[PDB]
């Protein structure tokens, strides 16, 4: 899971990084956000359930 | 799907291989992520990710 959680954030960065800031979804924006954040946590179970809801959004 | 993987899997192997030495980086990681990055710009998703699975096995 740990790894899970670092190489989603990498993906849906990637992602993110190609649109133009006001085409990131704000539902986007903000699940990303509570990943990183659970990430830091070492909640890296929970890192993946915020991961899912960022990728419903692209 | 199998293109979502396969973007998603580049982007993670890539973000991977910058945190490393360059000296650890081995060269089978690097020949396999070239061929995913073709792959991928061919849309052969599926063989794209036969790839990144020689590349990961290859990290540290």
């Amino acid at each position: 899971d740990k790894a899970a959680c670092a190489d989603g954030i990498a993906a849906v960065k990637a992602r993110v990084e190609k649109l133009a800031p006001e085409a990131v979804p704000q539902k986007l924006k903000r699940a990303l956000k509570i990943a990183e954040r659970e990430q830091g946590e070492g909640e890296f179970d929970e890192c993946l359930e915020a991961l899912d809801d960022a990728k419903r959004a692209l």
